[PDB]
């Protein structure tokens, strides 16, 4: 037993582990409880996060659970992580709009309603609780500020000027991981490279909470082409998931005009077939490339998946 | 949570359980590892056991694990359970390749090779090393036989002539229940109504073994059309889940020919659509027979699955 980490580590979808060794352990020994979750920044997800939603999905394959945050509280704040300009409060409405949109689609690439597998958890559950008193005494008494300027997202706007919202946020973050990996086992938290500064917090906290009750964190790499540009983007902003924001048509081509060098590997990251199928996948483009055979079973899967059997061939049909 | 076993009961496929409220229990409680399984009395299955593995994937739906016992060392002996005559041993050969054709389908029914989920164990692994001095000693000592012409199976028999093997097979079957009670976790075993006396048995050696480390036995109901007639049956003897036995094309029509009547029972039982998309499917027959979608879409359904896409295709297309 070691197959999934096995592939996971064939396709180079691990940028990063908390506790390398310790991980590969209890993937080897006990079913685990992982999870991921984006805020409702939008009302619509895209390419950017259908890859770790799919490494999500690769595990629930060989037994685990994947549970589901969408971002109902740490939405309205916002993660400084990465940007380097403050944010932008939604409205009530707006996050409450956007989280019907964002959920819209998880429920499509995952199955929620069974009896034991994938939880769609809403952090404005318990965040909406805690008070401005408890929070202080509670969580931030174990919460040095040497720690968070600490942090590589911050670091950076604390040059700009960092408001102290954003700067709060991690905190509202870790309590969230303590919280699943508590309420319902979460022992692996798998996000963006972007999430790396969020998910090794999260652990740092519970450790002096309680001592890490057995928590690490995993990161998917990050997609990156092969013609040097800002993979996700296009004209039409970045490929959203949604058919009417990007087509299962405009969608289609995308995946189809890949550029057949950093082909194969797309094949890997977003497609469940085999190191065998894609193998083959991979002499097809090697040497008959004409036929255009890898960017096209890419394209086929991605879309057929993502958005139909029907809405595949409805798109096939427009060339 | 109670929801699958809230459609089990919707659908039908629930003929009894050893401990009704204590198996509702554990099934809202904690993951359960069930198993079901056949000897190679053949090189095919064949609808007849069809029904049982789908209840076995209609679980891991949920959340649960399933196991797959192939007869390689019951399979040479014959459950004489039903029949009404005495067995006929095969030939070691026979079996062996037998069980090449039986597990070659199981392979596409469920998905082996995960990290924790489904296993397909094979019965020869622990049965071939007990002995009969063991044998006696360890299990038989515990079996006593007052309890085996209590079975419904044997009973029968014992007025025609059992003979000693047929007897001693329900042993052999009973010691498989906790081995694998012990061995990967076995709580429940599905079957027909044909092994409830073998299910009952494993589970009460057990209980004289250790005290019945928490089994429990499940049996999905008897395929029944409303024609009359020994469903599973064709002048080509049964319908084979092979396409060389029983083809993509003579499979279909099948389920094309489903007398109206029995249909929306076998769309229950053997389809993976919900009760709503049933439900319309229910009116569509209904009130608009001349269609015959509901008598379509399951055909659709079990042919595409069992078969494939492909040989869905290849098959609607001779009518
Ligand atoms: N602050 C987190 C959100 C969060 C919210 C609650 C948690 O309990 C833990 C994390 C974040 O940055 N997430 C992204 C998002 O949209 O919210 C998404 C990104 O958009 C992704 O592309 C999708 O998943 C990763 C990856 O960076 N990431 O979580
Ligand atoms: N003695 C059992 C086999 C067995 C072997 C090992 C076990 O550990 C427990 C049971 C039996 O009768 N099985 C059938 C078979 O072909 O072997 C199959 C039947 O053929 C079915 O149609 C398929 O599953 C059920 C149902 O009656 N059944 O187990």
């Amino acid at each position: 037993t070691n197959v999934l980490i096995e592939d996971l580590k064939w396709r180079g979808l691990i940028y990063q582990q908390t506790d390398e060794q310790g991980i590969e352990d209890l993937l080897n020994k006990e079913q685990v409880t992982l999870y991921c979750g984006a805020d409702p920044t939008a009302d619509s997800l895209h390419i950017g996060h259908l890859l770790p939603f799919l490494t999500l999905r690769r595990f629930q394959e060989h037994g685990h659970r994947p549970i589901v945050l969408i971002g109902g509280g740490t939405g309205m704040i916002g993660d400084p992580s990465g940007k380097s300009e403050e944010r932008v409060l939604q409205t009530e409405e707006q996050v409450d709009k956007n989280i019907e949109g964002i959920s819209k689609q998880m429920h499509n690439i995952f199955e929620f309603g069974t009896d034991h597998g994938a939880v769609l958890v809403n952090n404005r559950d318990w965040l909406g609780q805690i008070s401005l008193i408890s929070f202080l005494r509670d969580y931030g008494k174990h919460v040095g500020v040497n720690y968070m300027l600490g942090k590589d997202s911050i670091q950076s706007r604390l040059e700009h000027g960092i408001s102290y919202t954003e700067f709060t946020y991690t905190i509202l973050q870790a309590i969230d991981f303590g919280h699943l990996n508590r309420e319902l086992n979460c022992k692996i938290q798998v996000g963006g490279s972007d999430q790396w500064g969020n998910i090794t917090s999260g652990i740092e906290l519970m450790r002096r909470m309680y001592g890490q009750t057995d928590a690490y964190g995993l990161t998917i790499p990050l997609v990156t082409k092969s013609d040097g540009k800002k993979f996700g983007k296009s004209e039409s902003g970045a490929v959203w998931l949604d058919a009417e924001k990007t087509s299962p048509y405009e969608f289609y081509q995308f995946w189809i005009n890949q550029s057949d060098e950093d082909v194969i590997k797309f094949l890997k990251y977003f497609t469940f077939l085999g190191k065998e199928e894609i193998d083959r996948l991979e002499q097809s483009k090697n040497e008959a490339p004409h036929l255009r055979e890898a960017q096209k079973t890419l394209a086929e899967e991605v879309t057929k998946f993502i958005h139909g059997e029907d809405a595949l061939n409805d798109a096939i049909r427009i060339s």
